[PDB]
């Protein structure tokens, strides 16, 4: 089939602009899911209270921040209390004689009345409509752990929905459900209705993911397949710095989510104009539809040989593969042969490890640093470079070592944040920005890796699996955050001792690089 596509124009200006199209989606693809470091940002809270926020109440000669004090408890955090209220007004609490034994539990209360939010950054976030505070604090992790599950069980669904009705018209209907979902998410009442839709949105994400990376391999050469993945790869890192923007400009929730799903509308329209996958065509017995597939891309290339290309070359040079392929191969078989389990243990060990730490740093950035907009686009900004070096260095020093030196990286970097003082946020936040470089390279590496490491007939298959187990690590990532009522390092701390310890395990796989 590499011969049609020489016949056709293994690189071109047609995979050129498909390129560029295709990686227009995944910047916004991207910004629905990061989109809830902002859209669910927690602002700061205290109690509804009379003397503070009963604006018609009978007014005083007492500044705000002594009425602050009067009403509502120095907290644990050694800030004010964030979820506990006192009962009476603490009138004997104003004077500098006064000593924190002079009041006990007795005298205070939950928020009765419910919670005021601080407006400077963020006009409204989920946290503040539906009060995932205090109580309800677990809520949000609970929020994005149901959006990356939708993410699993989509990709779950797409690959026999992919096979069945082809790669282009998936994508299509992945469009316009990412497109109808993330719009309905934007106006729903109450708090399950928007997780429902969060998770009907993420499953339509899975599929768009998908059948991009496949749609884009079966119309490339594969001299250059490697370069393809890594450019689509670097359609995320502008969705990091296109995010950072969009939250700059738009403070509301609504109208981020809003913003950020209309453009799949005309991702939905101008998905109808690329060409469908020609090895789908002429694998599932419709060469005629198949020719004329390629003969448009030919004419997009410019070539003359649309007036050599005849339906028996198409039909025999793929025949190998549909017959082939008509035998059904199992994760099963993968952990029969005895060598080929080592290697898949330890393949499907990084991808989960991938998939854990990017999905639990990424979705709480306010923890890392204190400019969460700098931090955004850093992210990307630093994305950038590390995925391409990382292309370069596995072409020179070979797969293991950049593999395992990019988990290595990360890990180190995210262990160090934990140690150093809170007061240095910016180191702090340098040495996030590195971490997440790394695990973005180290995703660059086992994507390439993972394909090179097992026989072509069982390839699938394994990466399937590895990108099952990422997706499946994506989900406990979030939830470990839930850990931080013991402390903010522990969520830290597993983070990176995941990549640390699956970096070191790397080191035991063989080179794939050719002598
Ligand atoms: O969600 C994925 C993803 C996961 C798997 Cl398991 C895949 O196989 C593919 Cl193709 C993509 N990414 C790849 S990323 O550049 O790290 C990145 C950065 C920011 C947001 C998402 C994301
Ligand atoms: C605020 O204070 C006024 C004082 O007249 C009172 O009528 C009103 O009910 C109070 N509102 C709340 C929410 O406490």
């Amino acid at each position: 089939f590499s011969e049609l596509l020489d016949l056709v124009g293994g690189l071109g200006r047609f995979q050129v602009l498909q390129t560029m199209a295709l990686m227009v989606s995944i910047m916004w693809l991207c910004t629905q899911s990061m989109l809830e470091n902002f859209s669910a940002a927690v602002p700061s809270h205290r109690c509804w209270a009379p003397l503070l926020d009963n604006s018609t109440a009978v007014s005083t000669s007492l500044s705000p921040e002594a009425l602050l004090a009067i009403s509502i408890p120095p907290g644990p955090n050694q800030r004010p209390h964030q979820c506990r209220r006192f009962r009476q007004p603490q009138w004997q609490l104003l004077d500098p004689n006064a000593t924190a034994t002079s009041w006990s539990e007795a005298d205070t209360e939950p928020c009765v009345d419910g919670w005021v939010y601080d407006r400077s950054i963020f006009t409204s976030t989920i946290v503040a409509k539906w009060n995932l505070v205090c109580d309800s604090h677990a809520l949000k992790p609970m929020a994005q752990s149901i959006y990356l599950a939708g993410i699993l069980v989509g990709a779950a669904a797409c690959g026999p929905a992919s096979d069945r009705f082809g790669r282009r018209l998936v994508l299509t209907w992945s469009y316009l459900q990412m497109a109808v979902m993330g719009t309905a998410a934007a106006f729903a009442p109450a708090f399950p209705v928007y997780c429902l839709f969060r998770f009907l949105l993420a499953f339509a994400v899975a599929g768009v993911m998908m059948n991009t990376g496949t749609l884009l391999m079966e119309w490339t050469a594969a001299r250059a397949r490697p370069l393809v993945m890594t450019l689509n790869s670097l359609g995320f890192s502008f969705g990091h710095g296109l995010t950072a923007a969009v939250a700059y400009g738009v403070r509301d929730w609504t109208l981020l989510q809003l913003v950020v799903s209309v453009p799949f509308f005309l991702c939905f329209l101008y998905s109808w104009w690329l060409p469908e996958s020609a090895r789908w065509l002429i694998i599932k017995g419709k060469p005629d539809q198949a020719l004329q597939e390629l003969r448009k891309v030919a004419r997009i290339n410019g070539h003359k040989e649309a007036k050599n290309l005849t339906i028996e070359v198409l039909m025999s040079s793929v025949k190998e593969e549909v017959a082939s392929a008509k035998e059904p191969r199992s994760v099963l078989d993968l952990f029969c042969v005895p060598g080929l389990r080592f290697r898949t243990c330890i393949s499907t060990l990084c991808w989960f490890a991938f998939g854990f730490t990017f999905f639990g740093l990424a979705l709480d950035l306010q923890a890392l640093g204190s400019n969460i907009f700098l931090l955004q686009m850093f992210i990307g900004v630093v994305d950038i470079p590390a995925k391409m070096g990382a292309l370069l260095l596995l072409s020179h020093l070979g797969r293991r070592p950049t593999l395992a030196a990019s988990l290595l990286l990360a890990g180190l970097c995210i262990l160090a944040n934990t140690l150093v003082p809170h007061e240095m946020g910016a180191l702090r936040s340098a040495l996030a920005v590195l971490g997440l470089g790394g695990v973005g390279a180290a995703f660059t590496c086992i994507t390439i890796y993972s394909s090179e490491l097992f026989p072509t007939v069982l390839r699938m298959t394994a990466v399937g699996l590895g990108q099952m187990a990422a997706r499946g690590g994506a989900i406990l990532g979030p939830l470990v955050r839930l850990l931080g009522v013991h402390g903010p390092w522990l969520p830290l701390l597993v983070y990176g001792t995941v990549p640390v310890l699956s970096g070191l395990a790397a080191l035991l796989l063989p080179e794939t690089q050719s002598l």
